[PDB]
């Protein structure tokens, strides 16, 4: 057909030819009973529900039939599946009648103004035309329930569910055949005529209270007898309620067709009287769909027939197809996780499951940003690629892939859950930060985020209980899962969060005042500058004898400098000597503390080359001639700077310059705006300035003690002293090019100065007015600005330095019951964590809920007391 | 909404204008009762064509009815097929404003 | 640089412009921040409860 | 081919624009202070060739659109900047000193137009870029103080006139010591 | 502008509409993004210019 495949029928040798010949076999079958709805209410819930549907079809891949024609929800379901199909498959098949179809032809292609006939569904690419002078539909519905596939958890049987929401006789003939028939799973919605009566009534004349506020209008055009054969109907369908299921109005929430699918095909599945004793099968029914509350309350709360010794197969599949709240189910249920994580079963887990966009992600970081952490999973995962507390391996598996919610169910059994935390902000922050996609690095970083501020409410909780316990835990390599303890990890990972918290903040402290009570005073240490030796241990002393050992250095390289320094080195600028190879030494210790982070930090490059000139310094020295000893004076004299700016550097830790020392690190890029702007407003007018000189040679160096040199002296003031207007040639210049005097104006036959003066006055007066006054003042503001915004951010980036100026710690220095405490205090946690779920509660829609349960009870008891006085 | 309930409730059961849905239907565009329209006119699938839906559907547009614009879709209205050369035509001649 | 000088998509669309068309005509009834429309749920049966003990009332006399 | 595909890009593109456009700046610098003889020598006439460059590019922008190429508003700055060019080649090829230096005057003003476009140029940065648009929001804010200071400087410069008194002051002696 | 409350309004429906298509692409870049970008270079039947 052209506006699809079509067959014009008469009323299983039917599916035999839609398989062999046509398209897949089927793992689902969801049947919209409609098709005399030419007009159809297409309200936006019908509407979500209806689109849900096929989505749900898609992932399992069924198919559906309808009524096949070009109106209502016929061309509603058409449209949704061929929307899909495009972009497992749904394969729409409509069921027509053959004698209500328009313009009837015998690759025939398919086309009165009011004609009651119906116009063919472009959208269903199978079509059967059943021909007379519903039946074989629901026919064809038995037999497909019956068809017995053996790749199946639901036993076989090929679950059919047929959803029921419109009216009329068609339909409600169409649910007791269906109903009369084995397995139809009938659902009902809450829209609609003959699908509110059968909602609404979940006696014969009771049943006749409802069905004229539904339908008013069609009883009227009834007969006496049919009204009560339609009554006879609704009395077979409200037999046996286990097979209706009904989408409340209530109920608008999300998942609510595959809450009504799959408890449709649980309540026809428990009740097969074979498949009551198979709770295994009920159990992988109930996994495919997301349906936990079912799981829970129908299957696990008997105690009725398991082991947890079976539940091992069905947590494989609720791990590998991201079922985080059924991987919560078997762990509450009982199941041993540290027994269920075998070698074998995490060599399945690595090998197949284990993505390998995921694994070549990790091959990416194998040169681009090498870890110590990355090095020790690489093993890991490389030992089951090539076929030990393992439960921290699973968190691993499911940190690495984004699985967010399975990951926070693997993370509540570790046995340290205070460390692991951090681990995985660690791993995860490597990965958002290898960045090839966009929305899966926006989410990576969002749950390395996740557990950052997870692991500082966990040791705030540590630090306000017995906090000598709680910084007892920040040194403990916990049985080696890591390579370094809980306080470094959060360094590598860089988690400023957890070290600007007030738990590391006066750990820290602690430790950096050493044996010394703290909170004396700062000034009284300074006034005492083998119990006076252990004063002399603490690294805040042993900070402060570096820094009088420094300034003395600067104080010698001074003296040095100015007052000595004569052609032979003399006694004095030895001792420099020596104190030069002790700050090399130094460095050579930061070079065997460390082995290549050591030179990621900025600040430990300048010190290298300074003592690189320093040794050059010495070279350019020790050569007896006055062309070169005076050079090497100079950068003696050069390198004077870069160690009198590590005293810049020194003082980061003094809790006052140490925050605004790093703040200065972030000035650096208004002062590149700033010195942009005014380099270029320099050349602009140093170089419009020589409409003054013209000569040709200029030294080739004349230029820039004219054109750069002298604008810029005007950003401190200076104005143009003597150059623009009355002053003569009396001085300062040459008219020659001899002596080093910047050379005349241009003149004339009259000997005047040729420049036009109207025009390099006010070219002054705009260059001092621009980059004195527009652009200083404009670089205060661009500063102003940065103390506002960067100001809450400078405090955790200074705590977060403050460690290494900790980590850190004259030539004699260079040449069981913690762990139960955390058990009780986590699982207060663990707990206070799955019930505030429970405890959010601001609704009192549950409560509602539990409201009417009794005003079912009170009319039951009513009529219960009625039949009693008759 | 309690006018048009009224004028509503006296015109539904005259019992020679409740086979009459259009009279229905113009008289609750007219007052903005839309959830009337809908449960009263719609709901029952009872006699309408959805191609006299279309004189309805040009006074739901001209006299501002938004409400009713989106229920004439909902309850089926090709609007591709609706919007003629000569709907448009008479939407932008008379209905669409001069001081615009 | 003088030289310088001298289906599917559609398809995809539709399924995710349907989601949010849905979206928007649904969380005016997904805001739902009052039970006074529980509350009418409530009293539906309450007619229902004291009229059927009017009916009861009728059976004894 | 490999090689090439490298130079398709328009972030290459836009820097051997700027790296041409700076190198036409200092070659204008260098023809201003060392070249610029009475004839037009030889490195002189490759910036002729530069500057039709300029303006073939603008003729370009005025290909590319209409009417919305001036409705920008720097894109009329770099008009007068071919526009004083051409009237500096003008000025220039005279042979007379009373205008072969006012021809060099005209291309040193020229000379703050074109490096000026510099700061245009880099409102791409990322990190100028904001800047460069944050520098047109403070217009008002100067036009503010430039009327707070001038009304100052009339007011205090007339008043320092309480000092001397003559009649003719060459009628321009007045803004050497009230203004300036 | 000759007006005021319609001038106020009507600014106010442009900045609807363009709040509209903020969320429609958000909603379009976190799905296949080489999709949502494709989107912005049709011409899409013809409707506008551009
Ligand atoms: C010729 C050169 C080599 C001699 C070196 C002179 C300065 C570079 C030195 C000697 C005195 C030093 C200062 C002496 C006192 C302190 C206070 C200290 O701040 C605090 O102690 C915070 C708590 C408090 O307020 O006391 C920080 C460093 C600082 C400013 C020192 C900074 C560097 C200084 C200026
Ligand atoms: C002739 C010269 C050798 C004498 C100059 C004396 C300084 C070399 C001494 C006296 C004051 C000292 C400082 C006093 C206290 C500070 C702040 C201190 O930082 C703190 O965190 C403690 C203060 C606080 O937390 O408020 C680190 C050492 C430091 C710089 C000390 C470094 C060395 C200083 C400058
Ligand atoms: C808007 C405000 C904030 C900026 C201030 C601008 C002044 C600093 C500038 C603009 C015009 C300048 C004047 C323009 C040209 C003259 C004539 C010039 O002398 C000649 O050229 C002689 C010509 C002749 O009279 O024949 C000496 C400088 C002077 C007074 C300038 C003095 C300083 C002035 C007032
Ligand atoms: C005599 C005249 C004609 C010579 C021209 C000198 C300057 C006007 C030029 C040459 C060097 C240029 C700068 C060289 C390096 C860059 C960095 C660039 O900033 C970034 O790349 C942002 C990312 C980063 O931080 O690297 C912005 C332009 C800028 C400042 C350039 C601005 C203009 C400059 C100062
Ligand atoms: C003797 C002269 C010719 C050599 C001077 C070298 C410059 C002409 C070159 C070297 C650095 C270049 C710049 C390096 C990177 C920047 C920033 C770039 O803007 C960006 O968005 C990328 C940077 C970022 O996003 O952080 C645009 C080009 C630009 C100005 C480049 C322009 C031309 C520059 C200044
Ligand atoms: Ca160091
Ligand atoms: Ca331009």
């Amino acid at each position: 057909i052209q506006f699809g495949k079509y067959i014009r029928l008469s009323c299983e040798t039917l599916y035999d030819l839609m398989t062999q010949h046509w398209h897949l076999k089927t793992p689902n079958l969801v049947i919209s009973v409609t098709g005399g709805a030419k007009n159809f209410a297409l309200k936006p819930r019908m509407r979500k529900i209806f689109s849900r549907l096929i989505y749900i079809a898609q992932s399992k891949g069924a198919w559906i039939f309808t009524g096949g024609t070009h109106y209502g929800l016929m061309k509603y379901i058409g449209e949704v599946v061929r929307d899909n199909t495009i972009s497992e498959n749904v394969v729409a098949i409509g069921i027509a009648a053959w004698g209500m179809i328009s313009n009837r032809e015998t690759d025939g292609s398919f086309l009165l103004k009011r004609d009651p006939l119906y116009c063919l569904d472009n959208n269903h690419t199978h079509l059967l035309l059943v021909d007379n002078g519903a039946k074989v539909r629901t026919q064809l519905e038995k037999y497909i329930s019956e068809r017995v596939i053996p790749e199946s958890n639901y036993g076989g049987k090929i679950p059919i569910v047929c959803f029921a929401q419109g009216g009329g006789k068609e339909t409600l003939k169409s649910i007791n055949v269906a109903i009369k028939s084995k397995i139809p799973c009938v659902v009902v919605e809450g829209s609609g005529r003959i699908a509110d009566v059968i909602a609404s009534l979940v006696a014969s004349s009771c049943v006749k209270e409802s069905l004229l506020r539904f339908l008013p209008r069609t009883i009227s055009r009834l007969s006496e007898e049919e009204t009560e054969s339609w009554i006879k109907w609704i009395k077979e369908v409200l037999e046996s309620p286990h097979l209706l299921t009904v989408i409340k109005i209530e109920e608008a929430g999300d998942e609510i067709v595959s809450n009504a699918i799959s408890f449709a095909l649980y309540k026809a599945f428990s009740t097969n009287e074979h498949d009551r004793d198979n709770w295994n099968g009920q159990l992988k029914l109930l996994l495919e769909w997301n349906q936990l509350d079912l799981a829970s309350d129908e299957i696990f709360t008997n105690d009725r027939n398991w082991e947890s010794a079976d539940l091992q197969d069905v947590m494989f599949t609720a791990l590998v197809k991201d079922r985080p709240k059924f991987v919560r189910l078997f762990l509450e249920n009982g199941l041993n996780l540290r027994k269920f994580l075998t070698t074998e079963v995490l060599r399945e887990l690595y090998t197949n499951n284990f993505s390998s966009l995921v694994f070549k992600n990790l091959q990416i970081a194998k040169n681009s940003y090498n870890d110590a952490l990355l090095t020790f999973v690489w093993k890991m995962v490389e030992d089951f690629r090539r076929g030990r507390h393992p439960l921290q391996a699973l968190f691993i598996w499911s940190v690495l892939q984004n699985k967010k919610e399975l990951s926070k169910v693997i993370w509540e059994q570790t046995r340290g859950c205070t460390l692991a935390a951090l681990g995985a902000s660690k791993l995860l922050k490597s990965m958002a930060k290898v960045k090839n996609d966009i929305n899966a690095a926006g989410e990576s970083e969002e749950l390395a985020n996740e557990y950052e501020t997870r692991a500082v409410e966990l040791f705030t909780e540590c630090y306000s209980n017995d906090e000598d316990l709680a910084e007892q835990l920040l040194t403990y390599s916990c049985e080696a899962w890591g390579g370094s303890n809980c306080l470094e990890l959060a360094v590598e990972a860089r988690d400023q969060q957890f070290i600007a918290q007030p738990g590391v903040q006066n750990f820290l402290s602690k430790q950096w005042y050493g044996e010394i009570s703290r909170d004396t005073k700062n000034w009284k240490i300074i006034m005492c500058l083998l119990y006076y030796v252990s004063f002399f241990t603490s690294p805040f002393v042993v900070f402060s004898w570096n820094v009088i050992f420094y300034i003395a250095f600067l104080l010698l390289f001074a003296y040095v400098l100015l007052m000595d320094f004569q052609k032979e080195p003399t006694a004095l600028e030895i001792i420099l000597y020596v104190l030069v190879f002790v700050l090399l030494c130094d460095e050579v210790r930061q070079w065997y503390m460390n082995g290549s982070k050591y030179f990621s930090d900025l600040w430990n490059v300048m010190d290298t080359l300074a003592i690189f000139y320093f040794i050059a310094g010495i070279v350019f020295r020790l050569h007896s001639d006055e062309s070169s000893w005076y050079s090497g004076r100079v950068i003696f004299c050069l390198d004077y700077i870069v160690f009198t700016l590590r005293l810049i550097h020194i003082f980061t830790v003094s809790r006052n310059l140490g925050p605004k020392i790093i703040m200065l690190q972030r000035m650096m890029i208004d002062v590149f705006f700033f010195l942009f702007l005014f380099a270029v407003w320099m050349v602009a007018f140093g170089v419009a300035r020589q409409g003054i000189l013209r000569k040709n040679e200029h030294r080739w160096e004349w230029i820039f003690r004219s054109v750069i040199y002298e604008p810029y002296l005007a950003m401190f003031g200076q104005y143009p002293d003597d150059i623009d207007g009355t002053t003569y040639n009396f001085d300062r210049c040459t008219f020659s090019g001899n002596e080093s005097k910047p050379l005349c104006v241009e003149l004339d036959a009259n000997n005047q100065p040729r420049f036009p003066e109207w025009i390099t006055i006010p070219l002054v007066c705009i260059y001092m007015l621009s980059t004195n006054i527009l652009l200083v003042n404009l670089l205060v503001a661009m500063f102003g600005y940065t103390v506002g915004s960067v100001q809450e951010n400078n405090d955790q980036v200074w705590k977060f330095q403050r460690f290494f100026l900790v980590q850190e710690y004259f030539p004699f220095v260079i040449f069981n019951e913690i762990l139960a405490w955390e058990a009780v205090m986590k699982e207060n946690y663990l707990v206070k964590i799955n019930t505030k779920a429970n405890d959010s509660s601001e609704e009192m829609v549950h409560r509602f809920r539990q409201l009417d349960a009794k005003l079912s009870d009170l009319k039951g008891l009513l009529k219960e007391i009625s039949s009693k006085i008759k």
